[PDB]
């Protein structure tokens, strides 16, 4: 356990817990037509400040073994990527585009959790709940979409 | 030390989330009525200026990425690229002034950071940073020259 | 290392010119409008501070200023001091925040980097500057929140 | 000479400096009934910033001495008054305090000119200069009081 990794990676996740900070859900959330299986409001921010942990842990670890260098290339594109979603679907409001972004992030969890599996499974292991939140999160924005089309912002 | 194009491409996939920040940008009427210092350059000089900066930064990332001991290296890596893609979206998005100096100066540090830690596994990866910590001095100034230069209403 | 009452109240003495920027202040009607955050302490806490900080600092250079090469952190100290002197009137007496907010931090840095500096020639020397540090970190965050809580015309 | 001294001082002397460009003479200055012998504006400025770079100088030599730690403490002082007057006199309009500030000034520029003569003769001697346009500066802060008392600023 390196406190001087975790630290680093922790303090990344930073940026993207600072953009929910500064972009809390706003009525315009409220008011779109979500699916029957949303979860209450007090379920994200939980999720989000566990993952940011997960993950920060998760990378200590790969960045100690030899040959992680294309693994922290692949957590630099998630996180960079996670950055940027949450200012497209709530500060631009574009819907469209944010689902877009969170496909890409997708893949980039999926690329850093198989690529985190080759090194060290516990690593993999800790980035297994962040690729099924990400399926969720890509399954909102999806269905945000689909069941508001009837709105500029949707297409 | 080889051009290691999977490496390289993610690294400048990366730099696709900070990019798209700067593509949903509409020219706007807040930004164009502040009053501005002498040097701000005009705006299509900065679009110009970060797609080299994301392949000077790439091309340092790839070559770090393949020498023994380079976790913290690209851990300041990452943050350096979460919070460059924070600003655009504080700054013109939210209307924020004081949070957005705040962000690149916390950019700013991880980019210094990132220099560093590049500086003492590989010369050139430290040499490609200079340029990108020189604009991320320049880009620090301008945010503070924007805030003192103009109205700032109480942020949200 | 003899408890020096030269060396003392020069430094002591040197404190003075930032408890008169205090000490010249009425109070404003600008500043109490000011929209604070909740954490921020009420106005006669200050002087109690800086008096206990002054006497903290001035102890601390009186150690530092006894031991063989102590000449980078008692230059280190002297950046310090001035830039504490300069921030009370940007702030209260210009009241330019976002000026304030960059003198603030130069402040913060040379605090910092003199109880490190300190920390490297004696102990309790930097001990004592660490209380100092946490006030100045504090002081930083409230020139922040009041400037991004407020109205702010553009500076002259 | 040490650059990593005499930049740490020259940098001190931002402090001191900032007070000059946030505060720049104004018409209540050159309104005040000046004495025969005061300067065209031009010799401020010009006397600061050469005053800046020789006791940043001079300071580097002597803190590279042993014993020296007297002499910063009287260095320290000096500069902290120097950055405590601008904003007095031209940004209070508080003459009189202003006066008092300018002569505890002196006396802590003759004492760190004193204290770098006893250890190196050059940083005395570049100091020397630095008493001279500190008494200017005194007599300034007198005569602007002495020759405007009609004001209240003035008592
Ligand atoms: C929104 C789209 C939803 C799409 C539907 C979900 C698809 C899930 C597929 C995940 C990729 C699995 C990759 C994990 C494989 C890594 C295992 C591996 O080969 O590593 C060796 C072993 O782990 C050494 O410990
Ligand atoms: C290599 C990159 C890989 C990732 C790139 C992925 C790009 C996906 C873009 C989707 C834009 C929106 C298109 C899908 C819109 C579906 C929602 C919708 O239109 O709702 C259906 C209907 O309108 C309601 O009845
Ligand atoms: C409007 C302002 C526009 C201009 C903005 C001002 C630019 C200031 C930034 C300079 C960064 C230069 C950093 C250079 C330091 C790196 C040198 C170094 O440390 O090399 C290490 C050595 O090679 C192995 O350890
Ligand atoms: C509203 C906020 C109020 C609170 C503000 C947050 C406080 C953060 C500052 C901490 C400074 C502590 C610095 C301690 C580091 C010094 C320890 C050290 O380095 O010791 C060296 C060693 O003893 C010999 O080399
Ligand atoms: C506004 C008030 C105006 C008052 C009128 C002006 C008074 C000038 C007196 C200066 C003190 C002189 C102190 C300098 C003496 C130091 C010399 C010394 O003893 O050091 C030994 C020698 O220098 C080893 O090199
Ligand atoms: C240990 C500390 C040593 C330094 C402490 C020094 C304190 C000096 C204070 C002076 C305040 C003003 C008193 C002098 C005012 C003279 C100007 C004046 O009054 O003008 C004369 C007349 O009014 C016009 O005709
Ligand atoms: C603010 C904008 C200022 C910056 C503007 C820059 C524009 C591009 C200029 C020169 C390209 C230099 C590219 C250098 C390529 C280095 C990558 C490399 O050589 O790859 C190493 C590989 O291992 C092989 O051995
Ligand atoms: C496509 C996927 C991988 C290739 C890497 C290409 C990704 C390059 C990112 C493009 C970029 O960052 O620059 C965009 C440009 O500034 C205009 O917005
Ligand atoms: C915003 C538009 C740009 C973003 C859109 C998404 C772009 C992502 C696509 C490709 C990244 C690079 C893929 C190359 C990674 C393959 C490497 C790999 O999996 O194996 C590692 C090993 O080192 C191999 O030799
Ligand atoms: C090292 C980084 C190099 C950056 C230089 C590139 C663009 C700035 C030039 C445009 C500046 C325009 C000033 C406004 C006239
Ligand atoms: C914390 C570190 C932030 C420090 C960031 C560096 C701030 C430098 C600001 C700057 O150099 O601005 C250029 C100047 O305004 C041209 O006239
Ligand atoms: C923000 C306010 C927080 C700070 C509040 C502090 C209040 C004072 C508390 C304790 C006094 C400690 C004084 C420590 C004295 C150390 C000086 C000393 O011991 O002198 C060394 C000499 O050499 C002998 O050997
Ligand atoms: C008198 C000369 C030397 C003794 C040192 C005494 C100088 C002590 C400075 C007083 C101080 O800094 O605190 C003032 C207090 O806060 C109220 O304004
Ligand atoms: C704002 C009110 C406070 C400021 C008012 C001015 C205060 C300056 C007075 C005394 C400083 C200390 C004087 C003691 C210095 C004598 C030491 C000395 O000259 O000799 C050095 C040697 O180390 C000895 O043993
Ligand atoms: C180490 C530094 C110790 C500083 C603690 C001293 C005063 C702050 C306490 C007052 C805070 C009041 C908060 C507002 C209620
Ligand atoms: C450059 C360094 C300046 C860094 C100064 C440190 C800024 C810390 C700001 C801070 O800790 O503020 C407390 C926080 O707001 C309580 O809620």
């Amino acid at each position: 356990m390196d406190w001087a990794l975790f630290l680093t990676f922790l303090a990344a996740c930073g940026a993207p817990a600072t953009t929910g900070a500064l972009l809390k859900p706003d009525e315009w959330y409220d008011n779109l037509n979500k699916p029957w299986w949303n979860p209450p409001r007090w379920v994200f921010p939980l999720a989000w400040t566990s993952l940011y942990f997960l993950m920060s842990l998760a990378a200590m670890r790969v960045a100690q073994l030899e040959g992680s260098g294309q693994a922290l290339a692949f957590y630099a594109a998630q996180l960079a990527f996670n950055t940027l979603w949450t200012p497209v679907f709530f500060g631009m409001k574009r819907m469209a585009t944010a689902l877009a972004v969170v496909m890409v992030m997708w893949l980039f969890v999926a690329a850093t959790m198989w690529a985190f599996f080759q090194l060290d499974t516990w690593a993999g292991v800790l980035f297994v709940p962040y690729l099924i939140w990400a399926t969720f999160a890509t399954g909102l924005n999806f269905e945000a979409m689909r069941l508001n089309w009837n709105r500029p912002e949707a297409r």
